[PDB]
C-alpha cells in the first residue's frame, strides 16, 4: 500500500475499543486531532496517510475532528492546538507532536516519535 486512510474515532467509547484492540496486538496507535478549517491539518492529511502505509499491519492510524466529535472525546486527548498527532500505547497517550509548520517536517518529527515507542 502507498497510502492508508485514517479511521475516524466516533467517541470516547470507540477510543476505548480502539485501545483494547491495540493492547491485544501489543501495538501503539496514532491519533491525528485536527480541525477542518485548519489549513495545516488539511495539508498534513495526505502526508499522514502515506506515513500510515509505511506502518501498515504495525501501527493503526486514526483521526478525530475536534469540532465534530463529542467534547468528552477531545478531553481524552487533552487537546489545545491542532494538528496534534499523538502516539498511544497501553491505553494512554505516550507522546505527541504539535504541527504548525510544513507538513513534511511534521511527518519527520512524527516518525521520530514512532521509532521511540514501536
Ligand atoms: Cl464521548
Ligand atoms: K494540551
Amino acid at each position: 500500500p502507498t497510502s492508508v486512510e485514517m479511521e475516524p474515532i466516533d467517541d470516547s467509547h470507540h477510543l476505548d475499543k480502539i485501545l483494547l484492540q491495540a493492547r491485544e496486538l501489543s501495538q501503539p496507535i496514532i491519533i491525528d486531532w485536527m480541525a477542518s478549517w485548519c489549513r495545516k491539518c488539511i495539508y498534513l492529511k495526505p502526508k499522514l496517510e502515506k506515513l500510515a502505509a509505511e506502518y501498515d499491519t504495525k501501527i493503526k492510524f486514526y483521526c478525530a475532528d475536534v469540532n465534530k466529535v463529542p467534547q468528552a472525546l477531545v478531553k481524552r486527548g487533552n487537546i489545545s492546538k491542532m494538528p496534534t498527532i499523538q502516539l498511544w500505547k497501553d491505553g494512554e497517550m505516550k507522546a505527541e507532536v504539535i504541527g504548525g509548520h510544513k507538513a513534511w517536517l511534521v511527518i519527520e518529527e512524527v516518525r521520530e516519535m514512532i521509532q521511540k515507542f514501536v
